[PDB]
């Protein structure tokens, strides 16, 4: 079980970080929504009770997020999970012939700042703070959750920033677990492939073999709790996308 | 929930699929262990109690095998999971210098025709009784999960004919549950690395002391947690997960 | 430079196996076909002049592979490659519910001993051949190179006997280098797409670029620098002008 | 063949960069070796002949890298291949237990920008410029091949940035041939293992030497020069796309 955990959650104001922080708090944890200020992560903190609070930081910053991890263990004492939801996406080719245009630098720059380099700076931060837990009977003081794309494997037209972004989290998957193995945190990933959440924001459904529908939200928070749960799983990456494979 | 459900879990005597069979009768379901007349079977189902039972098969024999899914179905209504454990392993050099032996043929066709032959014969069995149920609310028949191997990827020295069973585990993985879409199967495998189990159990904890974290070998309650996450979450399918503690295994 | 090379490529009267054959014999190499005897291998090798033979056999047979493989080593003196092109394919769903149909159990049985054991075959008998050879410069006494598929990674409807055969032989190439390299034989597997043989000849529509069916000269090609090249070992290559399979 | 094709070779004034152009050169082509200015550039420019020029400049510039293709496109007339092999490595943890110290954030972001945003920086800038040329009789115009590493996949202890960065190479490889299909511009990524290169000093020192046992076989660093003959291998082969090839000796990283 999960209860009585503490979980960071980053992107917890919406979608996949938001459904997963209001499947834990039901199930007895407590969790912070880390998410930029300008977004809905107050309200929905409020929706889900006391036990669920709103640190407005930005991942690509180290002080934002220093002080957003400084409120989780100031309020709720430790810090046992962090779940990386944060992120964007872009579709812009790398070379656009008809239009002569090549994708610019600063535009891929900016999917990598929050996507990878924004997850490395949580994780970096996070790993001293749960480095601090008493170790449990077995050994383990904390679980860092990841989540990828299955661009990072399949990344479609338009998607070179998004999957250099998120095959960066996969590379990096294992040596961080190799590096963090003495002190007990398990580094986990997780591969969504097509979900109904805002990011989306016509016909994405049909390509899914079975089911036969973009993920539910839902889905995904399920997975993460068996993540936080199961103590062998570690130095991996999951998919979870109703088996399908994207084509260009 | 699995509470309910009917699984058939092949290799259920002993080691991985005892232990999920445990875990799924302690959490609800019925579970029927498929597994060889000389194994403990019989003695587990009955120390697992009314809701489990035994079912003599060798997964090689089509016709054992549709006995055992006949009986499931007769004794208990439908089957809805599928768990893949009956497995065997060897340690043989392709070609040993210092002995001067080749590998015989015969004993690489047996670890293929029991590991990857038999799940085969496993799925393409229970896939048409699956298919008898009535859809769930989200179009699901049953779920198949089976069990390869880090040896898949990462095969040491010895491992030729066992990486080339649970290779070919890997590899019919994305077809088949590409076969099974349209009647509602989801099709998993889960690739386990070094567990305690009558398979391991100096040498052993040499190789226990090659897991990053938790350093020490699987336990088998936690391939059985997992195998029960794979039948809980609808949108999980076609993939392969490494269970494993981090490690890469060397020559 | 493969000049000189005494190549063994089962498959080697049809499409891929013989396009190997006909450049490594061009390149000065000396080549070996090993197909069933209901080929076209006589002819075949007869084309390609006196450093062609062809070695009638079938690859699950452990005693016709060791009596073309002992053919090769006495007339040219010693085996230094070994190509496995042998192979099958079938396309029939797991269970097919219109049909009501389950794919049979020879079915797939006879699709694994083909393409999986039989390379298995081939790979174990060799071994101990191309360990008769003193080691080159760099300690290597022969390359072996297997043909599996990208039907190993994104396997079709229809194709689970393929893709478990292919998903064989991609699972044992890093054992199988790793028992070898003691004895400097590099293990490497290529995996192609869709490429114009008689096992094949819109589904040339949709590789990225180029846009077609390979031309199994490309494999050929792909194989000549497998062998000339010292450090590749222990690996699969893609060989698919970047398509990536649909059900 | 590659005689007569013009090369653009990034981190060509040391290691794999500079045995790549010196096969190629070797070949009959051409190649600018693109590397910063206080690198043996010019040097092993002139050692390569009249067929092989320095451009100064830093992968992570758009102004330097526009600039250096300019040149190459001015001076021969076309590009027809590209080579990423500029490219830096880091050994630190993420989080250090013993000196109790956290890998900074910048050092993270510098490895990010040489090796991923300065390998996409050139692939993006050259991709015009191949854009330019005719199609051949197979409808090519261009070939690109990247470098990442086998630490893409299993990264060792002290690497969490440079796999990061290799992995978002490889993650990015088949996106872009896919969006570079329509101009027939191949795009391939090699991922070597450990070669002989003065990038090793890196590693402890008490790691460095006992590289060689790790690998199966050939059981030794590998030799520049084959990573160059598999560069070669990927500009002549017209149906290799959108794939990354190992070339490490059958070498599986451990922690
Ligand atoms: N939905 C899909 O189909 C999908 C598929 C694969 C992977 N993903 C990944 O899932 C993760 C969650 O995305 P989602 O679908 O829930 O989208 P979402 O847009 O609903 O939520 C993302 C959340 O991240 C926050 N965020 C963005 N930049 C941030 C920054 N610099 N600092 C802090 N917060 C920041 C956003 O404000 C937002 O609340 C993202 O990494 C996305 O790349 C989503
Ligand atoms: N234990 C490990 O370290 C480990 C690691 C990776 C993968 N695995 C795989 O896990 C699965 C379970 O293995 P385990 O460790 O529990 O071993 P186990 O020996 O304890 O259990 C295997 C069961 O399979 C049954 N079996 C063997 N051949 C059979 C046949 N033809 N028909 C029916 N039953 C047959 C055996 O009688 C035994 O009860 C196997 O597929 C094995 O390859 C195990
Ligand atoms: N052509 C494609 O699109 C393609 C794609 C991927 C993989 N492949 C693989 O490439 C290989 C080459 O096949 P191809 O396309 O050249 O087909 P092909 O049919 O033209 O030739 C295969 C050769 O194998 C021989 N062979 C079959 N069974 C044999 C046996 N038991 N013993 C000895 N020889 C036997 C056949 O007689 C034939 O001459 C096979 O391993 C195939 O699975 C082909
Ligand atoms: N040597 C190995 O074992 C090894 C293994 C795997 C991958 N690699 C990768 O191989 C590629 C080549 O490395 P190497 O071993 O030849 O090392 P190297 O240090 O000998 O040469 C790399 C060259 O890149 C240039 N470079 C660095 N940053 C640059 C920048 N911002 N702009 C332009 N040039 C810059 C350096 O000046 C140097 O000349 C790198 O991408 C490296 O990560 C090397
Ligand atoms: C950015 C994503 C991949 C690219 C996708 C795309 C790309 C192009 C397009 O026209 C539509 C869409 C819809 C869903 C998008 C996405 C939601 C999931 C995500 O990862």
């Amino acid at each position: 079980s999960v209860k009585g955990l503490v979980a960071v959650i980053t992107g917890g104001a919406s979608g996949l970080g938001l459904s997963t922080a209001k499947r834990l708090v039901g199930q007895g944890a407590t969790a912070v929504l880390l998410d930029v200020p300008n977004s809905e992560g107050e309200t929905e903190a409020k929706k889900l009770g006391g036990n669920c609070i709103f640190a407005p930081a930005n991942v690509t910053s180290e002080k934002e997020v220093q002080a957003a991890l400084t409120l989780a263990k100031e309020k709720f004492g430790r810090i046992d999970v962090a779940v990386n939801c944060a992120g964007i996406a872009v579709a812009i080719k790398t070379y656009h012939e008809k239009k002569n245009q090549v994708h610019t630098l600063e535009d891929f720059q900016r999917v990598i700042n929050v996507n990878l380099i924004g997850t490395f700076n949580v994780i970096r931060l996070v790993a001293g703070v749960m480095g601090q837990n008493e170790p449990d009977q077995g050994g383990q003081r904390g679980v860092i959750i990841n989540t990828a794309s299955v661009a990072a494997f399949e990344g479609q037209v338009g998607q070179a920033a998004y999957s250099a972004s998120k095959g960066g989290i996969v590379g990096m998957t294992l040596p961080i677990a190799r590096d963090l193995a003495p002190i007990g945190i398990r580094v986990v990933t997780i591969a969504p492939g097509l979900f109904a959440t805002p990011l989306l924001t016509n016909f994405l459904a049909s390509q899914v073999p079975f089911p036969s529908r973009l993920g539910d939200p839902a889905e995904y928070a399920h997975l993460v709790q068996m993540v936080i749960e199961n103590p062998f799983l570690n130095g991996e990456v999951i998919r979870l996308d109703g088996a399908i494979r994207m084509q260009p």
